[PDB]
């Protein structure tokens, strides 16, 4: 099979909520649930039809055992289904898109659902097995452990875009200017419908209906605050993403598996890769998996119609933009993740959804994130 | 591609460790570099020529950021190298292995590495994030959390086995027997060097160079045993599988792949693939996924040379064995889990490995393993 | 010397906060400190004449080395002075006040200060020494711990309350009336400035200067309340005391040491003892304490002005009334540990320093607190 | 009363353990009940006769409601029996030892127990009640917390010593010649049957009949340690006093409730008190409380049989014998806390019984032991 048989035939995802706020105590699992209901529903796929599933998620520590399968088997499906789940740190929810993808291709299914999730709120403090040391000990929060903390420089994140932004002038006043932009798209989206296609409600009593993030937000305020991460820093809370809860899915199938149960095909692949290099330098990985792809695609930049360049930081959209020679008016015109928030294994699946229902029949969109070790996924789609 | 295109060029495991024993404090990261290494020099493929990683393990909580990451550029792979982690419980170390003949297939990579790996020796405990509530709250041990305790039915795994056992009138005495069988192949096999070519030692200051369970029995106590999961079960500490530490990698290319850098392919894949039922059946899910493969590559039982089908407990060979008619002398012929432990995420990489060396050129091997959850991965391979 | 000789020239406490509320985080060293401050200032003493403490605090885990030393020092007083802490439950601030008594009477020191103390919100969570063992393990609550639950029963006061209760035919009704009474005499004392001459308020920012527990209260709920401690019980949490934070001190003498400093003599000294019986009993201790310290003292229950018998729950003063033939309108006057709340180290030297204060010249009274264990203490006290 | 009315009637302690050792996972509780059921037979004083009981524990955390009352009842005391706990640090267990003389010299009881006890061992972790911050928090150790660092100074009293030593050319060496004259004098004692009349053994299965700490020691070894406190230190694990588990008691009556018992008195009371100084020099404060007590007996040093000095590090009995110029060899003479350990509740008590038993008819011994805060409590006795 070419990769140009492998659809898309629905996606839907939770809002995202705020860190221990919206879905503060509501575990990875219910997130994942709700959001693959939605987009089995969206595609109009029975539960009983899924053969297969992929789902990221990076730190599911105390959610129980098998939380994709508690996923799956929440959301209706037979369990005869296959479940897997994936953990490529922020990539998470795009590489188990490719993963589905690869499966298809080789006809080792024909109906498979994949996608990603976090509860970030719901992540649990650590202590290691064994004799407690005499004097006490640490205990340990499992998000910078398992999430956010560099193993290899023992600095996190955000630290490490600083050294980015440093080394390629990638100044606080561009950073906040970015942040600011991200912010009024996000509420300009919101006021003019363009989640309504992709977002599923939940029950917490109260209804959580609209991403949390976007309005927590004083523009005056932003370039009054401190660096957040280095004491010489340019990156801050405004201009970095946010610690969120959320999750996204998809429904794919072949162009037979979508005649056969008379489907409509949403998009359809035309390539996924992953590159990485040195791991404080994740921030520029995007900007090597985008040529990779349009390669595997044989298109040019000039082809593609909408990026989705994750907003781990402002610093790599501002990075990968101006080293491709990219138009922001194309890039995150949606808003992302430094003002949607960044549940990070939700965010690759979330970014990819997003295309896959903005997109105009035709056109074609480029999906690129950077994750914790120095990588970046990328996945360019074709709108049906 | 073929799926005869995907070979096999080298495999290496750890010694497994028994629980907080010979790994006791040595963290899944360093069990996996070591392996991953020592894969590597079996294959005669240096570390840069790595492009790709897939390594299942399922509870990495408090190991870092990215403990797959971690494995690959510990063993000296360049940061150019993509790496995933993949969660399939008992057969993530399988999956693996799976999804990266799948790329490999697809012409996406053509030098991969994949495996499996697991310290349940360093799985910490869990304290939820928020209020610690009045009246005081349970610590929680991540082996049964994450690892080992069914969310559906809220019982151990080993509790599904006597379940199963009860239902199909496989017996304590038949558990047993089966049991015995195992801890004797493996100090047969032990002593008959047949982990010689697979083994890589390592300095913990002692040197690890053997598996440390299967000496860890008492013939003559194991019929006086109680039962260890249920008050009227069969299952018991001595025919069940124990837990335990260690990692296993193989490194797999196509034969274009293995002609350009001058490598001799030891085995060529056949087929794979996942089958899945009802949680607390879990181990009846082999019996499934291997007619499954078989077809997969046009085979029939009487094709098969050796059977790996991972011993989870005594129960899940005996099962299988009977429901398909297969005979013993060709099933686990130097030992399994019960004998030889059970990391869970390395077990299904192991299987793999020891048929890739342990086969004769020309035979043919299927592997199967269970996993929590209800599913089951299988494998065929053929010796060159 | 006669005890007579023995003199209470100031006494000070604190407001008495609700349970994570009002001093949340304020360790009871704080509290404390600060009311020996207020009691010495109250005296005219300078805290340089201060010879020695005797400090009553229950469940002082986590405050560090000597919290007594640590509020000795911090008021002022002179590295000199000898201190001391002692716990008998809730009895514990009383008996420090009978410690510091006879070393008095036996001219071992002439100026002392005593009292109690209590921060139940600042109660931690414990965890054993050693393995943790496999499978996890309890956090365990030091407030039922250490402070709440009957060691030999197994059960909480409130349920020792509702098996003495039973036994004696104290109802539901009478304990609501009684507890409706408490709540409305505390909040006229308040209005009528009763405790202006005992509190000394405290920053924490915000002044407490109020008792914060005696407007927690609704009357109409009251009777429609769930028994709290039983489930045929009539103790609830209306009519039982409730868990607080707070600390209460005084300045005693000899009747030569407040000649030598000029010092007004507030009331003197008539008898103090104990007595004990089974520990689910403690409720009908104060009956026995009361006659064996009026022996002490030569006198009859007529000659008693008022009664402070601890308000544990509202069926220890209704016991005792009645038992004794006491008339209610001489018993807590001013409210009492139902509505004021209950820092267990902290209420037996609350009720003594507010007779020395609200007495008037010539009156007599007699306070007797109830203690886990089985116990109770007496005092009686001559205002001058 | 005079204070030589007061008089011990019997006196018994438990072996002293070492640190997770003999007594490890034994209650404080345990170790107390079988030391008062030991001194009561020493004594034959039927239990039913204890009127009142104080008891010293340092750190009781985690040991229940009302460890002092667990004690006594467990020993069968009756329930009307009053008891109070105490802390005054490591004079805890002498401190005890004074409340209850000053009762009995009052005429408020007749016949009174009093002691001291600890489990370091059982001292617990602590968790604090309310969110765990984000980024982790200490779990904290109960030993430094509450029992051993000094709150004002932040270091721990073994570097509270070196700073005494350092200023008084206490040197590294005369330290560990006392330590050695320590661990020599306590071998000799057992030997030679010093502590028969004094130690009741203990079931925990094992027989525990022997001290524990004295054979652990190298005396080739001890000029060869490194600091454990400071690192220009010359404290160390060897002429430091351990940590260690046990309980010691007495019985204490009048002249006249001996007579109406039948009763023989084996010692008289002479004086108590205390005396304290700056938290970091608490171990200059035994030469202070030491000329009070003989100033309150009217007695001069030369008076004096036998001393015992408690040996929280070798640094305090030589700074007192050099600044009083007292004899070595009438101090400590059958060792002390360096070598036999010190279980900090229970070694003041430890001592007192020690003279009651070992001082020979006509002898008058005097007890002193400095405490955390600052502070040393002092008695003299005459054997009878
Ligand atoms: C490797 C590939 C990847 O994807 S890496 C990305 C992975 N994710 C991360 O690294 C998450 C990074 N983010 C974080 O760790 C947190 O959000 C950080 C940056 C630490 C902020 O947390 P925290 O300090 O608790 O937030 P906060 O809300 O209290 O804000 C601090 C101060 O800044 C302000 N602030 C924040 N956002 C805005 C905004 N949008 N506009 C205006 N002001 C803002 C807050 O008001 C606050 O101010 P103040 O100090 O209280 O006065
Ligand atoms: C879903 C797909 C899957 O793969 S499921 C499988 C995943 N893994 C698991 O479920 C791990 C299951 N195993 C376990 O949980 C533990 O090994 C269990 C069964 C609980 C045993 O742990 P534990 O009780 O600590 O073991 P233990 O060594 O103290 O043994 C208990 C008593 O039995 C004995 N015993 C043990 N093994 C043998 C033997 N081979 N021969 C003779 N005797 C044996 C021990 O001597 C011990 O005896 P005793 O009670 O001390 O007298
Ligand atoms: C041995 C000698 C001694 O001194 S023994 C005494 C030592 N101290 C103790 O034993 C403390 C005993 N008290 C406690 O343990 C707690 O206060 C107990 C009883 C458990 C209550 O705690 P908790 O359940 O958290 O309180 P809550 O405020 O949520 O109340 C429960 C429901 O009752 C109600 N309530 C309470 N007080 C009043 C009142 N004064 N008037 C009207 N209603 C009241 C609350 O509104 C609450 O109602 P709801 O269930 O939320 O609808
Ligand atoms: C304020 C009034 C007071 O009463 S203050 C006193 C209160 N109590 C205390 O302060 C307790 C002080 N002691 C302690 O904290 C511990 O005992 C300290 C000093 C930390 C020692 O603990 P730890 O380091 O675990 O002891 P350790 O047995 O491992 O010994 C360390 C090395 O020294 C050696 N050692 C020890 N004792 C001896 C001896 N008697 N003869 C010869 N050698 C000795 C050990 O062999 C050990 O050596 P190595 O480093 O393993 O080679």
């Amino acid at each position: 099979r070419p990769i140009t048989d492998v659809v898309f035939v629905g996606a839907a995802r939770t809002p995202i909520g705020s860190f221990r706020s919206a879905f503060n105590n509501v575990p990875v699992t219910v997130l994942g649930r709700e959001a693959l209901k939605g987009a089995l529903k969206n595609a109009n796929v029975k539960p009983s039809l899924v053969q297969e599933a992929f789902i990221g998620v990076v730190v599911p520590s105390n959610a129980g055992q098998g939380p994709a399968r508690q996923v799956v088997l929440g959301a209706g499906c037979d369990v005869s289904t296959v479940v897997t789940a994936v953990n490529k740190m922020s990539a998470s929810g795009m590489k188990a898109i490719a993963c589905a993808a690869s499966i298809l291709q080789l006809d080792l299914q024909e109906m498979v659902v994949a996608g990603g999730m976090e509860s970030m709120s719901c992540v649990p403090f650590y202590l290691p097995r064994g004799e407690i040391p005499f004097g006490g000990t640490k205990l340990i929060d499992g998000i910078p452990r398992d999430g956010l903390n560099d193993v290899y420089n023992d600095i996190l994140m955000g630290a490490c875009a600083d050294k980015v932004a440093k080394q390629f002038a990638i100044t606080r006043e561009e950073q906040d200017k970015y942040a600011i932009l991200s912010y009024k798209r996000s509420a300009a989206a919101w006021k003019e419908g363009i989640f309504a296609k992709e977002i599923i409600p939940l029950e917490v009593t109260i209804t959580v209906e609209e991403d949390e993030e976007y309005k927590k937000v004083n523009f005056e305020k932003i370039p009054k605050l401190k660096p957040a991460f280095t004491s010489e820093g340019s990156v801050t809370a405004a201009n970095a993403s946010t610690l969120n809860d959320g999750a996204a899915m998809v429904v794919m199938t072949t162009v037979d598996g979508a005649k056969k149960h008379g489907l409509k095909p949403l998009a359809r692949m035309l390539a996924y890769g992953d590159a990485a290099t040195h791991p404080i330098d994740f921030g520029i990985a995007p900007a090597s998996v985008i040529p990779k792809v349009l390669k595997l695609a044989g298109l040019q930049i000039k082809d593609i119609d909408l990026w989705e360049i994750n907003e781990a930081f402002a610093v790599v959209p501002l990075y990968t933009m101006k080293t491709l020679g990219l138009d922001e008016s194309k890039v995150n015109i949606h808003g992302g993740a430094v003002s949607l928030g960044h549940p990070i294994g939700m965010s690759g699946a979330r970014i990819v959804g997003h295309l896959v229902h903005t997109l105009k029949p035709g056109q074609k969109g480029c999906a690129a994130i950077c994750n914790g070790g120095g990588g970046a996924g990328g996945m360019i789609i074709e709108k049906l």
